[PDB]
């Protein structure tokens, strides 16, 4: 059931698994920000876009001074990307996964403060919408609330799936994959449906 | 092993045979000219590049598409100069896949592209090269635009770090094994910066 389906995916992110989270013909694989681990980061790496995304909130963007790319957005999902960002410590050229995770923690960790990040550079924020997958149906939101139902810090990675030849990744691809992973499976309807009762 | 301008000059025809250059200074950068690289080629750069697929370009085109760069004040430890991302205003679907992005790419570049061409943010990442190339700043970023415009392309080509599996980024030997299995010809900024200061 859905509710079943969100409330197994909760768990899989308290065990620090990722989640295959899709919709509608993308699945993205996310990490608690707090958790995930440079293994985790080159295997997102290894078979994602390898644009790989740090979903937080507006506060979370207030916080670090983070303004968003465009002033203007015209994205055809109006994706919402703020200013790219570098740890300004702890990193090289900031492209290993080693380097991404720290520039994510950096992002995360407890009162971090914006001399904490240079801009720009190779982790990608993603302002989620106010209201969760309720106000905007996306990927985007689809994180930020599994992280606050999870318990989680309102931040997680995330990552689309490619296929090696370079096409997107479809269900069935994202399911063997999550499979292979130790990955819960969870769509932002069940998401939708679950938040809609409670 | 040759020379410097043994090296650079083979390096313009691999890109005139449409063929890539793996660039080094260390961390290795896949390049394509912008307006030949293939999907296929997309695809390869996506399966063993970081994933953050650049595509450097000049000032000029720069106003021409009308990109800001994304921070006033780059405090990045390269200044490694991003303008604002892309994304193909058609075409597209959601931008990620070596289709998409290529198609960004060939939208970006093309004969009198102008803004409403593009849409922004998106997942194509537009690097302004610093005026003076390799010989102002020794960067992939400029060592990419010189190559183009010494073999004769327009000043835009597209290029990504290559990355080991394990998701360690590829040092000299790696690159070399690398660039050698995919007829890529293997160059380095020095080799560049060498052989300008002469002509």
């Amino acid at each position: 059931t859905p509710f079943e389906r969100v409330e197994l995916a909760l768990d899989a992110l308290r065990e620090g698994r990722g989640v295959m989270v899709l919709d509608d013909n993308e699945g993205d694989m996310i990490f608690p920000a707090e958790t995930m681990t440079v293994e985790q980061m080159a295997l997102t790496i290894r078979h994602g876009s390898g644009i790989v995304c740090l979903c937080i909130t507006e506060d979370r963007r207030k916080q670090l001074d983070l303004p968003m790319m465009v002033e203007n957005n015209t994205s055809a999902y109006g994706t919402g990307f703020t200013v790219t960002i570098e740890a300004a410590e702890g990193v090289t050229t900031g492209v290993s996964a080693a380097d991404r995770v720290t520039t994510v923690r950096a992002a995360i960790k407890d009162g971090a403060k914006p001399s904490d990040l240079n801009r720009p550079g190779h982790v990608f924020p993603l302002r989620a919408q106010a209201g969760g997958v309720l106000t905007r149906g996306g990927h985007t939101e689809a994180t930020i609330d599994l992280m606050t139902l999870a318990g989680f810090k309102p931040a997680g990675v995330l990552c689309e799936l490619t296929n090696d030849d370079g096409t997107m990744a479809r269900a069935p691809e994202c399911i063997a994959f999550a499979g292979q992973h130790n990955m819960a499976v969870v769509t932002i309807e069940d998401l939708v449906a679950y938040r809609q009762a409670h």
